[PDB]
Order: C-alpha cells, then sequence, then structure tokens
C-alpha cells in the first residue's frame, strides 16, 4: 500500500526499510532537520532509495497547523501514516487524511505510561513487565485504540538501553511491520484502551533526572537505571554535576567499608569508592553499586577510579 513514514532515528529507518522490503510504496518520509551536522538515519536511507524526503521544522504553533506543512504532506497521497518514533505531536488534519488513518509505535503497555519517556518510567517505577503497543492515532496523547501489543520481562538490572536493544527495538520493528500487514489484509483490530491502569508521566530531561537521595536503595537503583543512558541520572558532588550509570543492588556482606568515603550532599550517608564501583546508600540503610560516573564535558570513568 502507499505509506508516509513520519519519525526518525535508527528505529524509523529500520521500519522504513522493512516496509519497503515488503513491497509497500513509501510515498514520503517526514523527519527532523539535520542537527545541523548529521542527517537523520531515516532521510539518508530514503534518499538513497529515491523517496521524497521532508525536513519540516514543526507543524503546530498558535494552537494550529499550517497549510504549507499540511499541503506538502497531502500531496504524496499516503494511504497509511506510520509513526515509528515521532519526536513531536502531529495535527489531526495530517493524522486523519489517509484512508487508513495513522498508526503509532509506543514503547509501553498502554494504557500504562502514556508520554514520551515511557521506557524511562517503566524502569523508574520498577515494573516487572514492559513492552510496546501499536495503536491508532487519535487527538489525545497516546490514548488511541490498540492494534497490537507485545510484552516482555523487565530484568532487575535493565537500563533504558538494554531493554530497548534486547526487545523494544527489534520486536518493535516486527510489530510495526505486522500491524501494516494486518491493515493491508483488512483484518487489523481497534481495541479501545481500558480505563483501568492508565497512567501518564512527564518527559525525562537532564534537569528533572536529578537524583532524589531520600528514597530507599531500590528506588534509587530504579531511578538510575531508568535514566541510563539518557538523560542520565545525576547529583552534585564537590561542586560538580556528576552522572551515574550502571546500577545494581548490593546485598552482602557488610560491605565492605573498605572503600574511601565520598561525601555527597543530601545523601543519607557518605558513599564508598570501592574496587568494584561507587557504593551508595538509600534512606533505608540498604546499598546499591554504581559502575560508571561522568562529569559535564567528560568521558565515562569507572566509579572505582573517582580518586585517581
Ligand atoms: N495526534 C497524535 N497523537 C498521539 O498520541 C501521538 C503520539 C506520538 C508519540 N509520543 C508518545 O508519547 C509523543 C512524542 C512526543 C510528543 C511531544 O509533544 N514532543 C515535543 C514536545 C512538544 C512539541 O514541541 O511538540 C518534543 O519534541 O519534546 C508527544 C507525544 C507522536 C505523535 C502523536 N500524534
Amino acid at each position: 500500500m502507499k505509506i508516509a513514514v513520519i519519525g526518525q532515528s535508527l528505529f524509523g529507518q529500520e521500519v522504513y526499510k522493512e516496509l519497503k522490503n515488503e513491497g509497500h510504496m513509501i510515498v514520503g518520509v517526514f523527519t527532523i532537520p539535520d542537527k545541523d551536522g548529521k542527517v537523520d538515519p531515516l532521510a539518508i536511507e530514503a534518499e538513497k532509495d529515491g523517496v521524497p524526503v521532508f525536513k519540516f521544522p514543526r507543524w503546530r504553533l498558535k494552537g494550529k497547523a499550517i497549510t504549507e506543512v499540511v499541503d506538502q504532506y497531502k500531496a504524496v497521497g499516503a494511504e497509511l501514516n506510520v509513526l515509528p518514533f515521532c519526536s513531536q505531536f502531529i495535527p489531526m488534519e495530517v493524522i486523519d487524511h489517509p484512508k487508513h488513518g495513522s498508526i503509532i509505535y509506543h514503547p509501553s503497555l498502554l494504557p500504562r505510561h502514556r508520554g514520551a519517556s515511557a521506557i524511562n518510567w517503566t524502569l523508574i517505577h520498577g515494573d516487572k513487565k514492559g513492552g510496546f503497543t501499536v495503536f491508532w492515532a487519535d487527538d489525545g496523547l497516546d490514548t488511541g485504540p490498540i492494534l497490537l501489543q507485545r510484552e516482555c520481562d523487565v530484568e532487575p538490572n535493565d537500563n533504558v538501553n538494554s531493554i530497548y536493544k534486547r526487545f523494544l527495538f527489534p520486536e518493535g520493528v516486527k510489530g510495526m511491520v505486522e500491524a501494516v500487514r494486518l491493515i493491508a489484509t483488512g483484518k487489523a483490530p481497534r481495541i479501545k484502551q481500558p480505563e483501568e491502569g492508565a497512567t501518564a508521566e512527564c518527559i525525562q530531561k537532564k534537569e528533572n533526572s536529578k537524583i532524589d537521595w531520600n528514597q530507599p536503595a531500590e528506588a534509587i537503583h530504579n531511578w538510575i537505571r531508568g535514566n541510563d543512558r539518557v538523560p542520565g541520572a545525576w547529583a552534585e558532588i564537590d561542586g560538580k554535576s556528576v552522572s551515574f550509570y550502571g546500577s545494581t543492588l548490593l546485598e552482602n556482606d557488610h560491605f565492605s567499608s573498605n572503600g574511601q568515603p565520598l561525601e555527597i550532599p543530601g545523601a543519607s550517608r557518605a558513599a564508598l569508592v570501592t574496587k568494584n564501583g561507587l557504593v551508595l546508600f538509600g534512606n533505608d540503610g540498604k546499598m546499591l553499586l554504581v559502575k560508571n560516573l561522568q562529569f559535564e564535558d567528560g568521558k565515562m570513568i569507572p566509579g572505582s577510579q573517582y580518586f585517581k
């Protein structure tokens, strides 16, 4: 069928590539402008194929969509919009245009974790299960009827990158391709999202990924892994903003109080720099271990190396 792909990143590129390989006519790719150095992976693959690339800035403003952004979109004659990873909200004029409407990839088990940082919040809340949903776009934020959903176990030490790479990305691509196949064969469903279990959270950025030390250790571990790698959980240490990556919970033994103490303002008590990383304490007397640290405009350093 005729498809407009609206989105970005490696994920949008892989979905584009698979749909093209399945015989679909990609009539247009609508993506972010270069930054301004690198061209987005999706525009690169599209032009390599001879497919109309668009780099619109934003569609909405003053409560409204333009006509110059709408009209260039409508020209390509899409029968379905596919929104693999779309960094912004798209006007209903665009969303409702094609005969089949629009489908969106969302890396959570909707109606849980509506919002743009769903993977982060899945881990921050310490959910045992996670996954993704392909849903039909409506005017609300991640509220549209479900086409399909796929589920996975969240591992205790999963960070954003590991669950994404293990499951959300590769299976998300297959889910998007399957959704289109169900649509093309005329069998795709529209399951209204249940009321029960709905949540929505804010988008995670550097500023609001600051660590709140007054929480039990498990909560701090979840907060850290839930913001690892991006935006990167952080705290003030000795005047510097320091980011924390690679958290695990640390049980036994003592332990080991053989590190060099490291004072962290607001921490329930001083941290310990050990050969295996930075031991941190929650407000419940329990411990977590952080493998890697990072300063502003700096490389990753092992927590074990803080004092050298
Ligand atoms: N009509 C419609 N409906 C949805 O549910 C959409 C979901 C998504 C995917 N998404 C899931 O949370 C999402 C991603 C980003 C945004 C967003 O508002 N992004 C801006 C913030 C505001 C803006 O500039 O638009 C940004 O780049 O940070 C909203 C929703 C994308 C487009 C959608 N369009």
